[PDB]
């Protein structure tokens, strides 16, 4: 979808994260944010649409996003494996990558 | 997966946006609306099995389903700058391609 | 994601299949059981990390998880059809599939 959307909607399901209780509540959280990122991976936001594909500012943008994605699957096994607190604590320093993602595309 | 239970999975997901309270399950479900899209961006209808690949009405369904796509997109971005309510009167208009897909393919 | 986040999130949403009471809970499990298979069809177990990519022991790897994929595939359809007793029944031979493919790759 829409780059900002799915970083609208990563930024919406760490506040789930964050208020969750069991581990079902949060693997299901960080799951529609590795949903989001899958869907907007090929996405470009709006302050890079007149760059080059192969620009360094436009693939610096690329593998950003890898590591959203990287620290997402993270903290899914994490969750996966039950550990429904050292899980939330990967999405304390997950918020960190999104919100210094988000910021410098914002525009 | 097969199309039509990505259709049914989209028909029923509308039920559940049509319904809900806040912005929170009206993004998830739309989420869940484009996971159904590209699980079965790739399939093809049981009426449409025996058609070319190239063939205008199977080319006729792809961009069909970009369209379909592509107004989740958009209902998706609605729902998440918080618009609850313009984003379900987004699943109002988004029913309607839904339903007009549906029904050309069903059989 | 990593190839036992995924098979553990498998594991975890058949338990809320079995324990689901409508069918938009067996739905929506179903689909995330579906989200993880496409999240990790491109990974790889660790005990076979080194082992050629057209090995046949990678290679049955590969439509292991096809036939996983698949069989999630028929669950989704008749938990979308609204059977979601026989869906439900589908999900017990499911978790014979996923509880033998992560068993033979688990190490
Ligand atoms: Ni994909």
């Amino acid at each position: 979808a829409d780059w900002e959307a799915a970083m609208l909607t990563l930024l919406m399901m760490l506040k789930v994260i964050e208020k969750a209780d069991n581990a079902a509540q949060v693997l299901t959280a960080l799951w529609f944010m590795a949903l989001a990122a899958h869907m907007a991976a090929l996405a470009t936001p709006p302050k890079l649409e007149d760059k080059s594909p192969a620009s360094p500012e436009m693939i610096d943008f690329r593998v950003g996003f890898e590591e959203l994605a990287t620290e997402i699957g993270k903290a899914i096994k994490l969750a996966a494996l039950g550990k429904v607190k050292e899980a939330q604590a990967a999405a304390e320093q997950l918020k960190t990558t999104v919100n210094a993602h988000w910021q410098k595309y914002r525009s």
